[PDB]
């Protein structure tokens, strides 16, 4: 289960944004640390939005299935303040924050061997996932934190983790799952409770557009209703101009969940690239 944190070792600071029904907020937890000594150690304070309370419990099945398993590149769980009026999880703090932001931030200094390198760390978690059969339900890039960023002087490449699903979308609104197209696949359109491994592998090739365009969200232009007919046609996102992993995200977002490839042909594939 989750260790459970008071109030009175938390401080509440800066706004870093919103998920859904969600806020976010950088924090201090003042906790005894090995050895026993005293720490003030950074924290990320995620919110339950007071009214969706009822949502409560995706929302720490979701944090929960995470920290049953230990991973380089999943996001560590603190714990829990169920203390109160709020419904609070507690998680290590990110410096660099979401992959989205930091992609559309840093555009023009991020080249193919960045691009692959995290496509590659992503790999290595789904992959992990699915060794375990656990299903994450909402890979895309504001789901994934860059931990340290590239250093071309020292060797170093950048290194991210994945972050918690969040409210699972077999309970949240249709209005929702509709715009989150296309991260969620046609089959969960169709009915949220075909969640699957084979979904996760779909939103996989979704992130990967998104780390080769730039930080641009695929179909954004599209309203709800657009969205749901580009499924009804079947078609295909475009290639990014950096087409180098075109294929890799098509063969992923394919429509037929039962012929998606597995994450050990995914990495396969990605080691593939280069000269
Ligand atoms: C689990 C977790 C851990 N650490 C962090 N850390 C973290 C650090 C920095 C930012 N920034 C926000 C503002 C940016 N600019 C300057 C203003 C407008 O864009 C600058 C970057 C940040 F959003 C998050 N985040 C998470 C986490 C958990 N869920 N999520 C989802 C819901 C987004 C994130």
């Amino acid at each position: 289960v989750f260790h459970k944190i008071r109030n009175e070792d938390l401080i509440f600071n800066e706004s870093l944004g919103q998920g859904t029904f969600t806020k976010i907020f950088k924090g201090v937890r003042r906790e005894v640390g090995d050895y026993g000594q005293l720490h003030e150690t950074e924290v990320l304070l995620k919110v339950l939005d007071k009214a969706h309370r009822n949502y409560s419990e995706s929302f720490f099945e979701a944090a929960s299935m995470m920290s049953k398993l230990s991973h380089k590149h999943l996001v560590l769980n603190y714990g829990v303040c169920f203390c109160g009026d709020e419904n609070i999880l507690v998680q290590e703090f990110v410096k660099f924050g979401s992959l989205d932001t930091y992609l559309k931030k840093n555009k023009n200094c991020i080249n193919i061997l960045w691009k692959l390198e995290v496509a590659k760390q992503l790999a290595w978690a789904m992959h992990f996932l699915e060794e375990n059969t656990l299903i994450h339900g909402n890979v895309c890039a504001k789901n994934i934190l860059l931990i340290r960023e590239e250093d071309r002087k020292t060797g170093n490449p950048p290194f991210i983790k994945l972050s918690d699903p969040g409210i699972s979308i077999t309970v949240l609104p249709k209005d929702i799952l509709q715009e989150r197209i296309p991260w969620v696949p046609p089959e969960c359109i169709e009915n949220p409770k075909n969640l699957n491994l084979a979904t996760d592998k779909w939103s996989f090739g979704t992130t990967l557009w998104e780390i080769c365009s730039g930080g641009d969200k695929p179909l954004s232009a599209l309203d709800s209703q657009r969205k749901l007919q580009f499924y009804e046609d079947r078609h295909q996102l475009p290639a990014p101009k950096a087409a180098e992993l075109a294929n890799l995200i098509n063969n992923c977002m394919d429509y037929e969940p039962d012929h998606r490839p597995s994450f050990r042909a995914i990495i396969r594939d990605l080691n593939s690239l280069f000269t």
